[PDB]
Formats: structure tokens, C-alpha cells, sequence
């Protein structure tokens, strides 16, 4: 199956997922000079006060922090979005070295990692139906750069030892995702896709301009995870990012002037 290596990585995905060569694939490079302020964007509302985290899972590609999405609790509204999008999970993409790891790039610059908070449009009832819709998902993307530690990330870092290998999970209740945000909600937005198979073209991307800082020690612990399962040869979970894809017939809009 698919992965990030030479023999199963992004350059191979199109053979089983032909939409990999589609018209609205993600990530993209964000050319900041060409992105245009859009006065039609409404204020963005990130409402995570009642979020209910449940579990953290090593799925063999990254680790996912999962939320209870059975009611309107943690939601994203406003900005480019029509209606209410409910938080279901977050995960990261990161590099083997601090100079790469992000999926989106900013004027071609790669960050050390990228956080994706994944939400589905409640008008479609369930995540599975939402991924059959052009406006089914909204992903809030946040860049990570290496500098000072991010206190709200440390609980994640410290549980990774217990989910080292593919298929391992651990309880992860009472985690507040508000601690992963930067100060500013300035953002860029464009229509795109999932960045892993099945690469479905369902996503409104909202990429924050301000990165968060994490410490070298924090990201080094991400890099100690394993792609492999328990009892199998160790393959460090690094470089689990898809490179930028063609922009095609799209425009990136900015929330700021
Ligand atoms: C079942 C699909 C799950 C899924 C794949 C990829 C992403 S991402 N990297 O945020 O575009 C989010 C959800
Ligand atoms: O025709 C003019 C329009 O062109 C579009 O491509 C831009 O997104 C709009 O901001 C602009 O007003
Ligand atoms: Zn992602």
C-alpha cells in the first residue's frame, strides 16, 4: 500500500488514485504576492472551547488525535465557509530535518512541519458523506518552525512513546487544541484536496499565515515514531509530506489586506 518511500510515495500514488493528477490537488505553493485580499470573506470563527478529545492513534503514516464529533462542540465557521464544520481529528506532517516537512509552502519556503485540523460540513451528516461533496471538508493548516517550545504541544509529545508503531493507540482525553494555535488568525484559502490517498477533492483549505514555534526537542520526538508495526524492522516516521502540486485553475485568497 501507499506510503512516503521511494517505492510507494507521492510519485506512485496516481496508479491507484488517479485523482492524484486532478484539477484541485493539495498541497500547493502559496505565492504571497499573487494571493489577493478578498473582502467577501467573513470573520473566521474557531470555536474549540467544548472540544472532546478521545484517543491518539499511530496509523502507519502519522499520528491522529481524534475527537468526539457526535455533536456540535469544536467547530469552525466563517471565513470562506458556508455553515458549520465539526472537528474530527488533527495530525501533523514533518521532516527528517528542520528544513523540510511542511506540505504547503510559502513563496517556496518549507517549514519544519504542518498541523492539519480536519473538519466536516455538518449539512452532510457524517464524515463519509462529506467526502462525497465538493464542500465536504475544511482543513485548518498551521505551520511549525523550530524555536521556543509550544507548551500546548507537550502533552502530545509525551504520549508518543506509547504509540511508537503502526496500529497502536492510547487514551487522549481532555486535550485542548486551542493550545496549538498562533496568536493571529490571518490566513490564505483555496479549494483543494486531501493530501494523502484517497486524495479526494473535497477540501476548503484555510492556511494560517503565522507559524507556531515548537522546540527542537519536541519535533525530534515526532521523528522517533515508526511507520512499521511492532516486531517489524524499524522505519522512522519522517518525511511524511506530499510536495506542492500544480495550482491549475485556482486563486489563493487572503483574509488580510
Ligand atoms: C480518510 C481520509 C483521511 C484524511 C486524509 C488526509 C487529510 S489531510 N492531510 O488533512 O488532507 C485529512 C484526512
Ligand atoms: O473579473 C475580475 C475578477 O477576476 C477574478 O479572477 C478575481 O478573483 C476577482 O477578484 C476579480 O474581481
Ligand atoms: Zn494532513
Amino acid at each position: 500500500h501507499w506510503g512516503y518511500g521511494k517505492h510507494n510515495g507521492p510519485e506512485h500514488w496516481h496508479k491507484d488514485f488517479p485523482i492524484a493528477k486532478g484539477e484541485r490537488q493539495s498541497p500547493v505553493d502559496i505565492d504571497t504576492h499573487t494571493a489577493k485580499y478578498d473582502p467577501s470573506l467573513k470573520p473566521l470563527s474557531v470555536s474549540y472551547d467544548q472540544a472532546t478529545s478521545l484517543r491518539i492513534l499511530n496509523n502507519g503514516h502519522a499520528f491522529n488525535v481524534e475527537f468526539d464529533d457526535s455533536q456540535d462542540k469544536a467547530v469552525l465557521k466563517g471565513g470562506p465557509l458556508d455553515g458549520t464544520y465539526r472537528l474530527i481529528q488533527f495530525h501533523f506532517h514533518w521532516g527528517s530535518l528542520d528544513g523540510q516537512g511542511s506540505e504547503h509552502t510559502v513563496d517556496k519556503k518549507k517549514y519544519a512541519a504542518e498541523l492539519h485540523l480536519v473538519h466536516w460540513n455538518t449539512k452532510y451528516g457524517d464524515f463519509g458523506k462529506a467526502v462525497q461533496q465538493p464542500d465536504g471538508l475544511a482543513v485548518l493548516g498551521i505551520f511549525l518552525k523550530v524555536g521556543s517550545a509550544k507548551p500546548g504541544l507537550q502533552k502530545v509529545v509525551d504520549v508518543l512513546d506509547s504509540i511508537k508503531t503502526k496500529g497502536k493507540s492510547a487514551d487522549f482525553t481532555n486535550f485542548d487544541p486551542r493550545g496549538l494555535l498562533p496568536e493571529s488568525l490571518d490566513y490564505w484559502t483555496y479549494p483543494g484536496s486531501l493530501t494523502t490517498p484517497p486524495l479526494l477533492e473535497c477540501v476548503t483549505w484555510i492556511v494560517l499565515k503565522e507559524p507556531i514555534s515548537v522546540s527542537s526537542e519536541q519535533v525530534l520526538k515526532f521523528r522517533k515514531l515508526n511507520f512499521n508495526g511492532e516486531g517489524e524492522p524499524e522505519e522512522l516516521m519522517v518525511d511524511n509530506w506530499r510536495p506542492a502540486q500544480p495550482l491549475k485553475n485556482r486563486q489563493i485568497k487572503a483574509s488580510f489586506k
